[PDB]
């Protein structure tokens, strides 16, 4: 393709990484581009956070169309680049951890996700106001992400991802789509937060999901021990717990919001 050629020229340009490290794939189809572009309806009043510029083919496209965009890199080599190479007047890119250091105000995310970030990024997404994300992620963790309770893949981020958002994965992406090429398809997925979101404890829901498999009351016995408190004095109140009968992994948001409330009550939480 056109844009692959683009991608061999400048990396050669700045004698850079075919890799930098393992998770590195850039999007080289313009139309899968155009496609996130589309369906996140960028305009020119939107302010977008996009993660990961790369080589700034996404970047590009957005600048072009919306009023602000944040793009947020971790290798200063790349941002070098991406000052030398384009000429906008609308981008902030922004030296850091996507995930550590802290956000602009932006109502829209369109991003190629690095895998590395996956899980981080949605958690820190789901907590956010923002109308509308359009993302690429791992086709297996974007899967994850729509997972129902009680199917096998149902995991905690499937229930953030429920409890807090709109999920639905908009068209699988071909291997072909990067360089260097994967070894597993991508999907790109729209994120809307729910006007009636769930709010849930944090550290609770980690509690329970640490180990899914596990029922009910038997995850909640493990997880309060061992951050030090006895066995003896909470027997009784967890014995009691809501939703008893299920196993962590098959858990409604509404089934854990009842859980919290139980135990707000019993003052395990507060
Ligand atoms: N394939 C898509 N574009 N789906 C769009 C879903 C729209 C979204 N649920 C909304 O309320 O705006
Ligand atoms: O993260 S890539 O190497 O599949
Ligand atoms: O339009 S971009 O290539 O600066
Ligand atoms: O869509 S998968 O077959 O590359
Ligand atoms: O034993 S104390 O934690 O009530
Ligand atoms: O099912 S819970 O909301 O009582
Ligand atoms: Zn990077
Ligand atoms: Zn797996
Ligand atoms: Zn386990
Ligand atoms: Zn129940």
């Amino acid at each position: 393709s056109k844009m692959r050629d683009r991608l061999f020229f400048l990396l050669s340009k700045y004698g850079i990484r075919p890799r930098d490290s393992i998770g590195q794939h850039f999007l080289i189809i313009e139309d899968v581009i155009e496609k996130a572009i589309e369906t996140a309806n960028v305009n020119e009043n939107d302010v977008i956070l996009e993660v990961g510029p790369g080589l700034g083919f996404l970047t590009d496209e957005l600048a072009k169309r919306a009023k602000k965009v944040y793009t947020i890199e971790i290798d200063q080599k790349i941002i070098e680049i991406l000052k030398k190479e384009y000429s906008w007047n609308n981008v902030k890119i922004i030296q850091g951890d996507a995930v550590r250091v802290e956000w602009p105000k932006f109502n829209k995310v369109v991003s190629a996700i690095p895998y590395k970030i996956s899980s981080p990024f949605t958690f820190k997404l789901l907590k956010t106001d923002f109308e509308r994300a359009v993302v690429m992620y791992q086709l297996e963790f974007a899967l994850r992400m729509v997972a129902k309770p009680g199917s096998r893949n149902y995991s905690r981020l499937s229930l953030m991802a429920q409890a807090l958002g709109n999920v639905e994965i908009v068209m699988k992406i071909g291997k072909g789509a990067f360089y260097p090429r994967p070894k597993v398809d991508s999907a790109l997925v729209l994120i809307e937060p729910r006007k009636d979101k769930i709010v849930l404890n944090e550290n609770l829901v980690k509690a329970l999901f640490q180990h899914r498999r596990k029922t009910v009351p038997r995850a909640l016995k493990d997880s309060i021990h061992m951050l030090g408190v006895s066995k003896d004095e909470i027997r009784g109140i967890i014995n009691n717990v809501p939703h008893s009968n299920k196993r962590v992994f098959q858990l409604y948001p509404e089934e854990v919001k009842d859980i919290e409330e139980y135990l707000k009550k019993h003052g395990i939480i507060s």
